[PDB]
């Protein structure tokens, strides 16, 4: 399977407030699976030690558990009086069942020549790049 | 630590014969260690099955046990009546002992802008890109 990762960053840090989004359009699961995954990520030591040198005051509260409930912004849209999240870079990942311990990560090329809003849509199923990976229907 | 990998491929295959080189100038170990490593690879079933779908007859016999003893061709050189191996891809790897299970692999960018003969030297210790990792 091919899994794509996108990191859209806030244009500027206002009064010491920052953030970014992680989008996985092709991968498909249930709400309970997303809740379990989000609960797992809150206790990841690796992420925390990554964040400590970044100036993060509280890495534990950085992840919002409501990410499985809130409807998601389309790409390019934004909140009132808030700038749109600018895409920093996008990574592609290839996962195989034969070799679970081999995890390749590479940047996506020619990203600027592609329909970003179409590909980044969570419910989209006709993305030319992002393809739907049907997982278990919980 | 940073580890660099280089893959110089034979320009063409004669009578079903192919070959290439894997060079690790950054690594610095003993010859006995190199022999042990070569012995380890000769029984690696993963590489054998990788070559299995390549049209390769005997992947077990592809490794030369003498590679740690025979003097190595400098880059650009060749054997008599033999075209020199052409560099196809160049890889760099980042090793961190804190997380041994995280292995980032990325191709090197703009290798054509660097002194390939100087960098790919197995005995050189002043490589601009290849850094001497004493092991």
């Amino acid at each position: 399977h091919k899994i794509h990762f996108f990191f859209t960053l806030k244009p500027e840090a206002v009064q010491g407030k920052y953030g970014f989004h992680v989008l996985i359009p092709g991968l498909k699961m249930a709400a309970s699976t997303k809740k379990s995954i989000i609960a797992s990520l809150q206790h990841d030591a690796t992420v925390q030690k990554i964040l400590h040198e970044q100036g993060v005051a509280n890495p534990e509260s950085c992840l919002d558990p409501h990410s499985a409930s809130v409807p998601s912004l389309l790409y390019g849209s934004s909140k009132l009086n808030h700038r749109p999240y600018q895409l920093k870079t996008g990574f592609e990942l290839v996962f195989d069942s034969s070799d679970p311990d081999y995890i390749p990560i590479h940047q996506i090329k020619n990203i600027e020549s592609y329909n970003l809003v179409s590909e980044l849509s969570l419910t989209n199923e006709q993305g030319s790049l992002v393809r739907p990976v049907y997982c278990a229907a919980d």
